[PDB]
């Protein structure tokens, strides 16, 4: 069969003078600062997250992203191995896309709804052609550039396949049931197809501005629930085309489900006429240092 190519990614190790901590933006504990490369002139506005099991996990994490480099996935710019080990990221301002979509639901229209399918999707796609199996995908699990960029982020379950391997069998770990296929639930079976489910539920958090799926009902009942046939509901806002994609992602046949490459296409048709595909009140109204450099335009040589 066909073999493995090496992995040539750089992983950079960042030197505790360089980066600046400038405030908490949640808790570990994670920062908004400043990474300050010597003797080049730029800022770059980083995220910084500062247990031998803790710790073989990050390493896991920033392993994974430090192989992936995808407009629509978050870059890794390194880690520094200071007694706390730190994570630098690019800084994605508005947060993760969960918190936005509930903070801004009434200024949120069709077209950025759609264009954040598209890009999801993208990334997913891409993820799928580096055969890495996210296993996390969730609207929390998206981060926000700008309102017309966002990028998939947590790789802390991603799990890398084999030329030849067309599943990741889990052990015990615990992971988010509600947002998992069913054959990840009953058989721990995770594959590109069970993470489409997931792309799926991400959707449907999307197009109800913020709800949690399968509200109120403990996560050991939802195995039976989705053997008995029964799905998250047809979101308000959404027209029985955007619906069909959806419960599509969420077939009991893995093979059944849609691909991440099919839902570009998808939903980029949609995005063409998007008052088409999700009615929503007030669509029309809604909207959303010289040397400061993005980490999108902080190119390292790799």
């Amino acid at each position: 069969g066909s073999g493995e190519a090496p992995n040539q990614a750089l992983l950079r190790i960042l030197k505790e003078t360089e980066f600046k901590k400038i405030k908490v933006l949640g808790s570990g504990t994670v920062y908004k600062g400043l990474w300050i490369p010597e003797g080049e002139k730029v800022k770059i506005p980083v995220a910084i997250k500062e247990s031998p099991k803790a710790n073989k996990e990050i390493l896991d994490e920033a392993y994974v992203m430090a192989s992936v480099d995808n407009p629509h996935v978050c870059r890794l710019l390194g880690i520094c191995l200071t007694s706390t080990v730190q994570l630098i990221t690019q800084l994605m301002p508005f947060g993760c896309l969960l918190d936005y979509v509930r903070e801004h639901k009434d200024n949120i229209g069709s077209q950025y709804l759609l264009n954040w399918c598209v890009q999801i999707a993208k990334g997913m796609n891409y993820l799928e052609d580096r055969r890495l199996v996210h296993r996390d995908l969730a609207a929390r699990n998206v981060l926000v550039k700008t309102p017309q960029h966002v990028k998939i982020t947590d790789f802390g379950l991603a799990k890398l396949l084999g030329a030849e391997e067309k599943e990741y069998h889990a052990e015990g770990g615990k992971v988010p049931i509600k947002w998992m296929a069913l054959e990840s639930i009953l058989h721990r079976i995770y594959t590109h197809q069970s993470d489409v489910w997931s792309y799926g539920v991400t959707v449907w958090e999307l197009m109800t501005f913020g709800s949690k799926p399968y509200d109120g009902i403990p996560a050991s009942e939802i195995s039976s629930i989705l053997e008995k046939g029964e799905r998250l509901p047809q979101p308000p806002i959404c027209t029985i085309d955007v619906y069909m994609i959806m419960v599509k992602c969420w077939m009991i046949d893995a093979d059944s489900r849609p691909k991440f490459r099919e839902l570009i296409i998808e939903f980029s048709k949609m995005a063409r006429d998007p008052q088409r595909y999700l009615v929503i009140q007030g669509d029309e109204r809604m909207h959303l240092m010289d040397d400061v450099v993005d980490a999108d335009e902080y190119l390292i040589p790799q």
